[PDB]
């Protein structure tokens, strides 16, 4: 698909057996999901943006489905105000910015 | 152009006759720039990102070139960690997300 940017580019994802809405976010290095349980090991991380830093849990090798496309990668879990699909997973679904 | 996302989507902008680096950010509603001088009056705005909210100065109808494309629109100025081009100006330069 081609998604215009008149509105927030929100898509449905499947993660951990759960459907969620998330933002396709080219300004995010990493993917950050609101609090949920994921299987496996994790380690703490701090990530920063406007308004400062939050502490998240870093889970590696997590499979997500993004708008129907499967990917695998690291997912950060923590008190983000919105679910964000960042570049680490956008690249895997072949997403590009075009103008 | 077609910009892949293996690296940050950084481009050159020109505002106030000055070149700056900025991130093309589909996760940002608005364009936010580090402290600089702009002409005219400003209005207050509060914006919320990953770490909480910050106060910014909103300047409307500012001339800004983004990756060689001319735009004229709202620029927020404040303590952002990086210059961000948000959807208000991404739409002016015709950007879409594609996968
Ligand atoms: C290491 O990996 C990551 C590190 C940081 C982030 S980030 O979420 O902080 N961020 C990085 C930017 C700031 C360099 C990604 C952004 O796209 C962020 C994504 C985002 C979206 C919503 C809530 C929080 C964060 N957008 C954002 O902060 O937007 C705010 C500034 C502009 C005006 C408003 O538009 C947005 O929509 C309305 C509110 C926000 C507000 C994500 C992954
Ligand atoms: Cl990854
Ligand atoms: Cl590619
Ligand atoms: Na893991």
């Amino acid at each position: 698909p081609q998604i215009t940017l008149w509105k927030r580019p929100l898509v449905t994802i499947k993660i951990g057996g759960q459907l969620k809405e998330a933002l396709l976010d080219t300004g995010a290095d990493d993917t950050v999901i609101e609090e949920m349980s994921l299987p496996g090991r994790w380690k703490p991380k701090m990530i920063g943006g406007i308004g400062g830093f939050i502490k998240v849990r870093q889970y590696d090798q997590i499979i997500i489905e993004i708008a129907g496309h499967k990917a695998i990668g690291t997912v950060l879990v923590g008190p983000t105000p919105v679910n964000i699909i960042g570049r680490n997973l956008l690249t895997q679904i072949g997403a590009t910015l075009n103008f």
